[PDB]
């Protein structure tokens, strides 16, 4: 897999899922979590933790897989980075999404997310509190 460029889109509403990515506005969803919508429980931490990582990286980058590279609404299906650290496993890792959406040909990181998720059960973090 390849990292190529982004950068952040600012956004009326706060979020962060919008990157310029080869010069064209595109909403990214993260490849293989599924992350607390905002009225869940944890959703507020979540949105707060990408928040952070997303606009203070001095560098985000996208990472597609093998397969397929936007899903049935237009999103770009990637690997984030910011400053070479992977939000999807952070995200994991922190107890603040889940291992899901686990389709062929775009599963390269599957592994490494399920052990940084198998480590936030046994710390019991967040979702897993
Ligand atoms: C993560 C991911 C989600 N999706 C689709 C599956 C779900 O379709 P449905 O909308 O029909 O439920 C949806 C989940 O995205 P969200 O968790 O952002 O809602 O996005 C993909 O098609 N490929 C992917 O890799």
């Amino acid at each position: 897999l390849h990292k190529e460029p982004a950068t952040l889109i600012k956004a009326i509403d706060g979020n962060t899922k919008k990157l310029m990515y080869k010069g064209q506005p595109m909403v990214f969803r993260e490849l293989l979590v599924d992350i607390p919508e905002f009225n869940e429980k944890y959703g507020p931490e979540a949105a707060a933790f990408t928040k952070k990582m997303v606009e203070n990286a001095k560098k985000i980058e996208v990472e597609f897989d093998k397969g397929q590279r936007t899903d049935k609404y237009g999103r770009g299906l990637a690997y984030i980075y910011a400053d070479g650290k992977m939000v999807n496993e952070a995200l994991v890792r922190q107890g603040l999404a889940k291992v899901a959406y686990v389709y062929k040909g775009n599963n390269t990181h599957e592994q490494l997310l399920r052990k940084a998720e198998a480590q936030a059960k046994k710390e019991k973090l967040n979702i897993w509190s």
